[PDB]
């Protein structure tokens, strides 16, 4: 599963969780990822 992070820019990761994105957070393949990697919710 992709890490998932709370916060837009991959600044809070949550870990990585089914529902991911319990906000509009963001994603990522990567824990703290490239711009290309930072995947929004
Ligand atoms: C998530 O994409 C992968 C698939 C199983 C795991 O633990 N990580």
């Amino acid at each position: 599963e992709a890490f998932c992070f709370s916060d837009r820019f991959c600044q809070n990761y949550i870990g990585s969780i089914p529902d991911c994105c319990f906000g509009r957070g963001s994603y990522s393949f990567e824990l703290q990822p490239p711009p290309w990697e930072c995947y929004q919710c």
